[PDB]
């Protein structure tokens, strides 16, 4: 079984005032599934009016009292994770194992920044008249309007409810149209919880149309958006146009740099094993693989080994490790990857092609002699596609890794503190992680640079973006 | 004497390569004093290039060096502070003892920020597996393009300069055409003080190119404007088109709450020396004063007292308390504002008038009763210009204080304890002053809420802007 | 019911070696209702080998899970809070009602201190040479020996507790022989939630055997204490005789000051109501009631009535509001007072005097016309006595609050900002209450100056005293 | 030349009452040079009404008005620095090169603490109950008596001082009877540069009478010494037994720990170099140097070509790289280390003789072939002396590292990323460098564990032992 979705504003789940809905599909089999309502502009002023009034209630409510509440909601989202999961494998693709292990983590998520909540501290300045007292306060911004893709249908919504209700704010998401359930779903903990109705409005339809009308109204105060690099640049323009806060987490291309002295068997079970998480559709997922030419060639033969041992299927199989794509267009970008590949003299080493005529299965892909004008080496592919090249010295890794405008993370193998530290001080990325593959635990900050956009999603800084920070002087 | 003002590109003081000027105008007579180079495209690329170099060499400067480079820039600006407020008072028309006042606060600033780019710290959190350190690292985000207006022509560049050389970035201004001299004179001191070549620039020209050009440029990191709110929606637009970092501080529209407990005395003084300080051409300056109906009229008659106190003329002659506004659209402003008022049944008490037939001369002006649907209740009139408006109920002045989009400054006079702490949670600014005049010390946060932008130029948070954080996990 | 104590030694509930107990009363009869096990040296030196180990074990337990153990243990303090109360109650005499109030808040003192046990961050300092990293690292110190007192049996050990093992130290704790098993049933809490073997450890004796022994011993880095100030004069001199880091909470004697502007009925409710609170056995219980001339009279009448209206009984009946007190000492040291207060001219305007010839009760008393000589005035009487004075000038009842020694809390109340203001700047204490009773939240410090002693039991400072500092730089 | 020196009482140098001098030789020719004051109890009493009246006017100066001030007096100590540097070698017996460097770094000192008292920051607590406020202030804790000694004059007072200025203390020092012009020429450059009578006082004479003396004055709030651990714990008792805050910087032992993948040279270099600075009569100088055995004999060669480069003679004359040990109990010292190595067994690979027969000059030495036993491996030498012992495991360096009950400075020298990890997780010391000498900066903690006390003289944690944190809750 797959459920309908419907939206949730006021407290109340509702179909769209028209009645209109969007057919959704298992990518795994191309088949209807379930339906979505379709909001309309109505449902719309609906949810920004409750928005405003959810603002003015939830701001009053202590922030113990808030915490208390949202580990409430997260006590639930971890009871119902596998009823959860289920529903995404079927709607998003990725296996029922991944699926579980990503609402899991929800519940982490959500239990930290409710902690988080009660450590928004302000600030005492000693005056420079003693007369005076100088403070600095923080407090919310206001209402929130955050938009999210379907890669993690769960965790891209939850890090942003999580920080807009641990700071005060309400929160008002426009969650995938082909991923709807399970991040309906989680919203669903939160009103079982006790979040008081119009903290938190949940809407679905024409992304366009939404965006449009959500990101320039007078009620909404903050804007965030998660995707593309280029919708994101047509986001902020919008918010830019209407003066509204905003943070934007966007592509990455994340390379991979595997000096000479690393561990092989390591990176690729780190790397190789990263790389095909979500079928690679992740905005964290290693792709310029960076490998010095002494071992260019091992480290190549194991990750090809690695791709060939994925049980590609149908999520729901336990024994799946790589699902479906989530969509048709994930198919046509790869097929464009891979011809481009081939164009322009690259190696493909292993797969390359579509598998079966029915869903969204793609073969688990390694290039190999990769050139630099190569689009697999210059466009994000986000997909199951790792991309080889070798080095010589560690500074022309670097300089490569920085090539791009992208961004986001970034990975390496090395074990002196030499290595270590230059990477650490170089390396144009957000993250960087060495010697494993990525564990962007709720405390760590989480975003990028460049291109890849602005703001984290992680540890205190995850409150900045919904706080506004006020001078406070008075004169005894 | 007041000089000619030259470009700064790449430790050099030149000219346009088109050999191009603006002429330069004193606002006290309207007689032409000075020229300003008019820069192109081409030698925006040179800056440009110039901006990168520097970046590449700043950020390499052990921040105890940076600092120390700074503090002797600070006590050259203050060597020099006859001669920079000599060329201000002539471009801009404050009375010397303003200028001399901001250049002095200008060397302030700069030593604050000398010592906060020490304090960019990073930190250690606890990790899930004791095998891996996880750190969080702060760097400079890079090349700055930095937009400033003619109100403090040295002050609105020092902040965003000094947040700037603390980090470690470079520093691409273009400053106002109109009062070119004095910033010019402050990047000077930088330059002298052995700041390198390229670190920081500056350019003047086209406003509208200048900005159409440097923000979309991909050697350009971050942006920051202080300026008017429809520029910087403009601005705004075009940096999130092209995924650019960028602060702004925009439009204000200071309410004052004169409560029923109020020192009458004291909020005639702080306010009203406030509102007529830089003839209210100030993002701070207290416009809509909200006074409780039992001390309305002793208020009204101290404040207009207060006006008529003072010495209207050119700011060279020792005895002018109020110097000329700053260009002729400031009084075709003033009178627009005036005729609306009076159109609108308010009540001229004092001023209102130009002075004389030369310079841009307008007289300290007070109205009182004012409807709500004024220009000057409305529309930020960044004048020598009070408006004056009742209440009974707190709650009432606080609704009113809020109802405009701008949310930049906040004042108000009161005793009780409840009050200050109903005040400080209700109004919606972003910096808040209780009985006494502004004090915006550089240890003290200054930036906005709403239409009035957002990011901060003082305390520790005017550096978070010129940051990038990075999250770094590496596993032994 | 009532339970024999045991010890608890290396995750087991054991006799002491020799066999030997101690009796334990019922403070409200003088029966006997129990016995705890009396430790001898062996029993000790099991305990240090124990927690010597038990501290290379949970030093490396990642910070998460440390924090949610201490949740766990949380958890069931919550669920066994009405059993531990009547534990307690028979053993120290307070009201159910209180002895319930204070384990239902040790539950949420251990919550806010296992969260914060993640957020014991390091710092990166912007080094002096940009090929070195520098960095502060805080690590537990080690094995602590706690010496707690019988006020508060539960909530005095479980600060201590609680920021010891957020910070990975183990715990040695010698709670009091005659409130022993609610101080147990807490330490139970902790072994069933899997605190493992030795981290935990508690025992019970001759006080001046096992500190005398504990504190010189070398498996003990760290010593805490909260009593008497001449017995923490005592510890503290030993500790440094053997170079121990130590922390002593003491002696208060609380001034509460009454201003002209103050609400008189709040004052009463809230002060009166703190002063007989565990009968006045509390560091924090306000004592010196400074209250201005002008409401003098009107306060003494109105806290005569309070006290008066106190249910005075065994301390099981739900209704009794004020209980025995905890042992025969006390009853002593409060004859003694009220004899000096008569002796020296104050006036007994209510109780004054043992009730009944069985327990410990004492009559809930107010003195006022005291003298500055009387020892009411100048020793801490923790016990059920009020004494009040009148004052004129705010600035002298300042000084009247700042002439002892002590120390802890100071109330206030007023209404003026002014007058906030300067009790906030002026009053030597750790902690100042304004217009309400004590609420000494976890995430307040909680700390005394002068002979009251030093370091904090709340917020982050708390963790302070167990951490230990390192600079590290390393040259790449 | 070289001056007497005199007592600082009150804003006035002036003599002891009784008229007694001490007198002050130069150890590296047995001569008189000049005397100091020898203070008796009646100028004590004076110091310490002095210091309490100070404390009073200092604590009222606004924190950006002390600084100011506080770097006045470092660009006086910088312009005295050949004057003041003279005076400490003839008196303490260091190479004017090394006076000047330590004189210098003073200044350097002061600054940074100058600029750390205008961030001493409150915090602002989120509230359980809205119509409350809740805040953390920071207050200077009281007058401070300071004890220090002779091996840097000046630095050892500089940063107590610095502290405790930049907090709002007032500060009594108790400098070293043979090293006393040097710090007497430090307190005159904050005479001169404004701090205001009794805000800073200075003492000499009977340190164990003085000692008792100002330790249990009710005046004293705060206690700090730096010295022997012996003497600490004397002080750290009586301390304790009247209540006062102490914070103590005692004996180290620093081990080296050479890794088998060390740069042997530059091992050499920088633990040579570090060792006989000061001919080694530092806190934090190498002593047991672990050396890996594969690089054992290349190591102890290299370190006996460095010591036997050194150029041994009076520090007055350009050339001397080590002067004279700074009193004649350091040659009897030094002499019963040597003794005792060489009874155990150990081998003397250069130097362990005095040099000539008048001053106290001491070759640099260097011993090998070292047993757990021998009391170079035990006690702290203090002195111009190095001890090398082999290891094959880091494992047996690192437990060899902890054995002793000191643990200040440690020192390693490797590449690997894992054994930096290791050494920063496992060494119980205060402070690590790797691959570098000791750079401690006044933005860097700098303190003990163990037997080497408590409490940092570096970084924001150097202001908290001269702070209390009080909080504060008004309810409106």
């Amino acid at each position: 079984t797959y459920t309908d979705t419907q939206l949730l504003i006021d407290g109340e789940w509702v179909d769209a005032a028209s009645g209109k809905t969007i057919d959704v599909v298992n990518p795994a089999t191309g088949k209807p599934i379930g339906r979505v309502a379709h909001a309309g502009i109505a449902d719309l002023d609906r949810a920004l009016a409750a928005a405003q009034s959810g603002f003015e209630a939830w701001r009053k409510v202590p922030a113990h009292e808030r915490a208390a509440t949202m580990r409430k909601a997260a006590a639930l989202v971890r009871e119902r994770a596998d009823a959860i999961a289920q529903l995404m494998t079927q709607e998003q693709g990725k296996p029922l194992t991944e699926a579980r292990v990503e609402v899991l983590s929800a519940a982490d998520i959500i239990e930290w920044f409710a902690d988080e909540g009660r450590r928004v501290y302000g600030r005492i300045v000693p005056p420079r008249n003693l007369g005076a007292q100088q403070t600095v306060v923080k407090e919310p911004v206001g209402p929130v309007a955050a938009f999210t893709p379907w890669n993690f249908p769960v965790n891209q919504v939850v890090r942003k409810l999580s920080a807009a209700l641990a700071t005060g704010c309400s929160f008002l998401v426009k969650a995938p149209e082909e991923t709807p359930a399970s991040p309906a779903a989680l919203l669903r903990a939160f009103v079982d919880a006790g979040v008081p109705a119009g903290v938190i409005g949940l809407v679905y339809g024409d992304p366009a149309e939404i965006s449009s009308y959500l990101i320039p109204h007078p009620v909404i105060r903050k804007v965030t958006f998660t995707g593309s690099t280029p919708v994101g640049k047509q986001l902020a323009s919008l918010a830019g146009l209407h003066m509204k806060r905003a943070t934007m987490e966007l592509g990455g291309h994340a390379p991979v740099i595997v000096a000479e002295d690393a561990d092989v068997a390591l990176a690729v079970k780190a790397a190789g094993g990263a790389k095909f998480r979500n079928a690679g559709q992740v905005c964290i997922s290693p792709t310029r693989f960076l490998v010095h030419n002494s071992i260019r060639d091992e480290f190549t033969r194991a990750l090809v080994k690695h791709a060939e041992g994925l049980k590609v299927g149908n999520g729901l199989e336990e024994g799946t490790t790589l699902g479906a794509l989530a969509n048709p267009r994930r198919l046509t970008a790869m097929a464009s990857v891979i011809d481009n590949a081939r164009k322009v003299g690259a190696s493909i080493e292993t797969g390359g092609e579509r598998i079966g005529s029915e869903g969204n299965f793609f073969a688990p892909t390694v290039i190999a002699n990769v050139p630099l004008d190569a689009d697999v080496f210059n466009n994000e592919p986000f997909g199951p596609v790792a991309a080889i090249r070798g080095f010589d010295k560690l500074e022309e890794a670097i300089a490569e890794a920085n090539r791009l405008p992208f961004g986001l993370a970034g990975y390496a193998f090395t074990r002196s503190f030499a290595n270590v530290h230059l990477l650490t001080q170089r390396l144009e990325v957000g993250m960087l992680w060495i010697n494993q593959p990525a564990t962007p635990w709720p405390e760590m900050p989480f975003g990028g640079v460049k291109d890849s956009g602005y703001g984290s999603e992680g540890g205190p800084e995850a409150l900045e973006p919904y706080l506004v920070t006020k001078s406070v002087t008075v004169m005894a």
